[PDB]
DNA sequence: TGAGGTAGTAGGTTG
């Protein structure tokens, strides 16, 4: 009965064709090939009007209400040339943006009381609500005494239908904004360079990372041929310059990058972005207040968007268009298909397991071998604490958790290690300069038989402790010494241990120390399809082209072993060409040859958000390598979210259920109860391959289940998740480019 | 950093 529905809405009416004052871009100056010029000229025309909507074709610029003037800026000349009512089916995104603009106009006049209104409107894709609906539906706007307003960011996405119907894909998010501005913080004498900055005079052209405060005066002429206020006064945006004084224009223009070119903004227009973590740092109790409000389950999001579409109401400008007040009872009416895939059984050493708990009763599937002997590096003021902790770790690693060496859930000799406190070494470090931690790690290196240090770091809770996790990782990753550090907090847990949370921590940390060496605890008994090998692909963005940093080729259909290969790129400036990918898959093939001796017949490849530009290379190469294969894209961050729908109630979806359109699939992987928010599902589509998507989803969900670094499962698959975690710890690769051991846990 | 969730990120680019 568990039916599923994405966060979207049905339009009641049907839109009509309407007359469009179409404009043609004509090139001006040395900016020929105007296809790049249109994207700026839209916002330019949208700025010369008071955000009247300007639309995009390859040379045609459609507008509901005419800007009768020609334009004078040097990029293009734009003319009136005669209007025409457009078609419906040819203009899908066009009428979608029509629905966007009229939802903007309708919600511009919405308030809760006689004050600043309910929503803040940029006539754009995103909608900010000035107030915020709570679980008691009271719409109380949230505000700290130090600023830092909490607002809902609504990303609407209407799509029209060729029969005139419209579907409103609707998404709700949280936004953190202060009242303090960049001009105000520059009056504060605070250096703001490198801060991620959004602008509020402008629109969606964001992620505008700031560059440098200049000597440059606003009132004096700049590179743009005018004063920076004259940028707005000569346009119709002079209304934003009707609160300035002589003092308000002394200390002035900052530079800011917009992914293509530096800009010059008024600092008044610029505002800092605020993360969850920036607010939690600066104002922790306000974050404690809004902690209930940031995490949103499907009931809360659904009530939010109920109130939102009730605020929308009807649009009498359009053909009496209104939306429904609830989600769909089916995605098949939307154009998807649903279901819940099983999770296949897993297996370790002894055989098929029932859960990820009893793997320690049933032994680890893969062990690196060589009887690693761990050494320990501890803070000197926690000596007996460290002794009890490592004693617990080693005794659970061989016999059991308590003094009562439990075999109710634990088998003997789960990892071949030897630790005599008399023989094997454990040495202390005192807190201080980073040079001391380096001397301690190097002193550890001076001994022999110290393979796989297990150290103890102070807490990240106490900020005034300068805990040496990162220097220990750097020095021990310079060597081939895998590491596993623990907090002094969990060290006190191991010391003051009477309940049975200690076994949970020990399950967790033993999976960690197994993963740091080349050992695999449990793998899949049976996949569905006939794939032989798994290859993971991430993004690097070293250049905005075909950029690719690192691969993690999971060996078998079992997943029974895992290789990762970091192609140490020839010096940066060398081409990012698929010759790199040739090296990658040759390494993959020889790796599968060392593991099996036979060529893998079928390989699925999981790529990240770097686009579908080079499928033909994989085609030609694997055709010459005579091997059928699959390529399935995994996008880790999607705005779209899936809600399990009962009779009328809206719960979070149970894990392992999917939403499927032909070669575009959504599914949920994690299990999140209602107290912790929403599950962020996966965006999954097959670029090229042969298998049905159900087999791919079953394989990739069992591939989210098996994992080497933790007890409970993950959101990401093993492939792109492990590749991305390698892509995080770039300075932490032991530079040999290929290891069976996984440092990055 | 016991581990994992969440939340945060814009759609092929816009002084």
């Amino acid at each position: 009965v568990s039916n599923l529905t994405v966060e979207a809405f049905e339009g009641i009416g049907s839109v009509n064709p309407m007359l469009f004052y179409q404009y043609k871009v004509t090139g001006k100056g040395k900016y020929d090939n105007v296809y790049k010029i249109i994207k700026s000229a839209r916002y330019k025309m949208h700025s010369k009007n008071r955000f009247k909507p300007v639309f995009i074709k390859d040379d045609k610029l459609y507008t509901l209400e005419k800007l009768p003037d020609i334009e004078d800026l040097d990029f293009a000349n734009i003319n009136f040339v005669k209007s025409e009512v457009l078609s419906i089916e040819d203009n899908m995104s066009i009428y979608g943006e029509v629905v966007e603009y009229y939802i903007n106009l309708k919600l511009k006049k919405v308030k809760v009381l006689g004050k600043y209104p309910k929503y803040r409107i940029n006539y754009s894709k995103e909608i900010l609500s000035n107030t915020l609906l709570t679980r008691e539906l009271k719409d109380e706007f949230k505000k700290s005494n130090k600023g830092f307003n909490l607002k809902r960011k609504f990303r609407i996405s209407p799509v029209v239908n060729k029969m005139g119907k419209v579907i409103l894909y609707l998404s709700c998010s949280a936004d953190f904004s202060t009242n303090k501005n960049i001009y105000e913080m520059l009056k504060e004498g605070l250096e703001v360079e490198g801060l991620a900055v959004k602008s509020e005079w402008s629109n969606i052209s964001g992620n505008l990372v700031i560059e440098s405060v200049l000597e440059t005066k606003i009132s004096e002429p700049t590179s743009l041929g005018q004063s920076l206020i004259d940028y707005y006064k000569n346009n119709n945006q002079g209304y934003r310059v009707k609160d300035f004084t002589d003092e308000d224009l002394n200390a002035n223009i900052v530079n800011v990058r917009g992914n293509k070119k530096i800009y010059m903004y008024i600092p008044h227009a610029l505002k800092p972005i605020i993360t969850r973590e920036y607010l939690a740092k600066n104002d922790p109790e306000f974050s404690k207040e809004i902690e209930q409000l940031i995490k949103m389950n499907m009931n809360y999001r659904y009530e939010t968007l109920k109130s939102f579409v009730n605020d929308i109401g009807v649009i009498e400008e359009l053909n009496n268009l209104s939306f429904k007040n609830k989600y769909y009872e089916d995605v098949k009416l939307l154009g998807y298909s649903s279901g819940k895939i099983d999770e296949p059984v897993l297996m370790g050493a002894k055989g098929i397991i029932k859960n990820k708990m009893q793997i320690f009763s049933n032994g680890f599937y893969k062990l690196p071998e060589g009887k690693v002997r761990f050494g320990v590096l501890y803070p000197k003021e926690f000596d007996g604490v460290s002794r009890k902790a490592i004693r617990a770790i080693y005794d659970f690693s061989k016999e059991g958790k308590y003094h009562g060496e439990s075999n109710k859930y634990i088998a003997e000799h789960l990892i071949n290690v030897e630790f005599n406190p008399k023989e094997c070494i454990f040495e202390g470090y005192e807190l201080g300069d980073i040079t001391e931690y380096k001397k301690a790690a190097l002193k550890l290196n001076n001994y022999n038989n110290v393979d796989f240090v297990i150290a103890i770091v102070p807490n990240m809770s106490d900020e005034e402790i300068e805990n040496s996790y990162n220097p220990f990782k750097k020095i021990w990753a310079e060597l081939n010494l895998p590491s596993q550090m623990i907090s002094v907090k969990t060290a006190e847990i191991f010391a003051n241990s009477r309940d049975n949370t200690a076994l949970y921590y020990l399950h967790n940390i033993v999976l960690g120390i197994l993963g740091k060496i080349g050992g695999i605890p449990w793998v899949v008994k049976d996949m569905k399809g006939d794939v032989d090998c798994f290859v993971g692909l991430d993004v690097g963005t070293r250049e905005k082209g075909i950029h690719y940093p690192a691969c993690s080729v999971v060996f078998d259909k079992y997943g029974k072993l895992i290789n990762y290969y970091k192609p140490n790129i020839p010096q940066n400036g060398e081409k990012i060409n698929t010759e790199i990918l040739q090296e990658i898959f040759d390494k993959v093939l020889i790796s599968y040859e060392e593991e099996n001796g036979a060529y893998p017949k079928n390989i699925v490849i999981h790529r990240d958000g770097f686009s579908r530009e080079d499928l033909d290379w994989y085609e030609n190469y694997f055709g010459k390598k005579n091997i059928k294969f699959n390529i399935i894209e995994v996008k880790k961050s999607t705005p779209l979210k899936i809600a399990s729908i009962n009779e009328g109630n809206i719960t979070n979806p149970e894990k392992g259920s999917y939403i499927l359109r032909g070669n575009k699939a959504y599914m949920v992987t994690t299990d999140i109860k209602e107290n912790l928010g929403s599950p962020k599902p996966l965006k999954i589509e097959k670029s090229y391959g042969d298998i049905d998507m159900l087999t791919a989803l079953s394989q990739i969900y069992a591939l989210t289940q098996i994992h080497v670094g933790a007890t409970k499962s993950l959101r990401l698959p093993i492939t792109t998740g492990y590749a991305d975690k390698i892509c995080k710890a770039i300075e932490f690769i032991p530079q040999g480019r290929v290891d069976n051991r996984l440092f990055f846990l």
